[PDB]
């Protein structure tokens, strides 16, 4: 009517202008920065270049011809804006795969999914994804073409038209659509999201808590006693000798190193002695009462400190080991930061001692809240992904199944607003990355 084309215009020119600008900034910065180049940025990366595709090669050819209602292109631009169009949902789709299988080798199976996280891996995989979707997509330029139609005053136009010889293989394709671009991206990626999410929640443990107090040294160093050291803070010999540090390091490894150790063999090694630690605890006499009567996060705390310091050496923090027992923690956390212990590894005691006064996690929660929140934005980006493909692709399968009715409710406004939803897909990452960094 008299509207409609203006909000068609308004609309379709604004997020246009969000997708140019969004996805080659988020392109320009990723190129910029070789910091920024992480395997998950990789494969967001291939998923701006999708979104610029749709957005410079198929949303002209799409507003102008229905702003028109007469497709003014060749047939080529016909056979080409459909191809790029199911090039790019299958590139995008396949991608936000890809993403999710990423982070759950690197949440759920971290010393077990290494090659998932090469670089080398990543840059196969974007490629194996353009190349299979320009592939299985090429049914769109063989079968799409002009189809002409007669207009208001026998005024003859034509519209850009996508038809296979019958209707059985009509209602295939969009079948085979349903499957490859929905239903098995979405199971996998919802297992995926499924289990990360699971793995996020059961969160600190222990371990995570030493990884984060100790660190990793593949070479032998001193701590702050200047005690000879390596691995995942595994103490080698309180001796002075470093000849006797890298003797102490070789039979326990059981190779000659040669002060050197692999990742492999730290853990093993850490391994051992969060082994050694709730032995000693288990063991003293002092040590067992308190442990009993905590908390499995106070409990860890207790091995933390243990792990340190040695079975014997915290069974002598008499005073906070009682006050411990009684449930008293604020007056164990204040005597606690009153010790020698404090004194000499403030910023490590002074998280143990909160993981001691709170029951919680809170010293530790950082990097877990950085993979909750990654982890939440990206099923946000999937979320919106399929709310805004799944319009378009079920508008296609109606109009196959039962062409008459579809048009009949689609063809004017509605349809070119289903089309807009579609695009709109393009621009929600850069705008979700934008968000991100409040
Ligand atoms: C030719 N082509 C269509 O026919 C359009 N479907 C419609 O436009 C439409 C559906 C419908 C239902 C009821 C009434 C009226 C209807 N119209 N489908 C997309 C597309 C979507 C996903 C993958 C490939 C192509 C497409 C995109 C760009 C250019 C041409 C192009």
């Amino acid at each position: 009517k008299e509207w409609q084309p203006a909000v068609q215009i308004l609309l379709y020119s604004l997020i246009f202008l969000l997708s140019v600008l969004g996805n080659t900034l988020v392109i320009t910065v990723l190129i910029r920065n070789k910091r920024m180049r992480t395997v998950t940025n990789i494969f967001l990366l291939s998923l701006a270049v999708s979104n610029l595709m749709l957005c410079l090669f198929c949303m002209p050819f799409n507003l102008i011809p229905n702003l028109l209602k007469d497709f003014i292109f060749g047939s080529a631009v016909c056979k080409t804006t459909t191809y790029f169009m199911g090039t790019s949902v299958s590139v995008s789709t396949w991608n936000l795969v890809a993403i999710s299988l990423e982070r759950y080798g690197a949440i759920c199976k971290p010393l077990q999914s290494r090659v998932w996280q090469t670089k080398s891996h990543a840059l196969k995989v974007i490629a194996a994804t353009w190349c299979l979707s320009f592939t299985i997509m090429t049914p769109y330029p063989i079968y799409s073409n002009l189809v002409p139609f007669t207009k208001n005053n026998n005024q003859t136009a034509n519209m850009c038209r996508f038809l296979l010889p019958n209707d059985v293989m009509q209602q295939s394709w969009h079948t085979f659509l349903l499957l490859i671009l929905f239903l098995i991206p979405g199971i996998v990626m919802m297992v995926a999201y499924g289990l990360i999410s699971l793995e996020l929640y059961q969160g600190i443990n222990i371990f995570e808590m030493l990884r984060i107090d100790e660190g990793l040294r593949l070479k032998i160093y001193k701590d702050t006693e200047g005690y000879y050291t390596i691995g995942i803070g595994h103490l080698l010999t309180k001796s002075p000798s470093l000849n006797a540090a890298k003797s102490e390091l070789d039979k326990a490894i059981g190779r000659n190193t040669n002060g050197v150790i692999t990742k492999d063999e730290a853990e093993k090694l850490f391994n051992q002695d969060v082994d050694a630690a709730v032995r000693g605890i288990l063991r003293n006499a002092k040590l067992k009462p308190v442990y009993d009567s905590l908390d499995a996060v106070r409990r860890a705390a207790l091995i933390n400190m243990v792990f340190q310091m040695g079975e014997t050496g915290v069974a002598g923090f008499t005073n906070s080991l009682r006050m411990l027992q009684q449930k008293r923690w604020d007056e164990a956390a204040v005597n606690l930061a009153k010790s020698r212990w404090y004194n000499q590894t403030p910023n490590r005691a002074k998280r143990v001692i909160t993981t001691f006064r709170t029951g919680t996690w809170d010293a530790y929660a950082a990097n877990l809240m950085a993979k909750k929140r990654v982890i939440r934005m990206l099923i946000v980006i999937v979320v919106l992904f399929f709310l805004c493909w799944m319009p378009i692709f079920s508008a296609n399968a109606w109009r196959a199944y039962d062409t008459a009715s579809a048009e009949r409710r689609l063809s004017g406004t509605p349809i070119s607003f289903i089309l807009l939803l579609s695009y709109t897909s393009s621009c929600v990452n850069p705008i979700i990355y934008c968000f991100m960094n409040k």
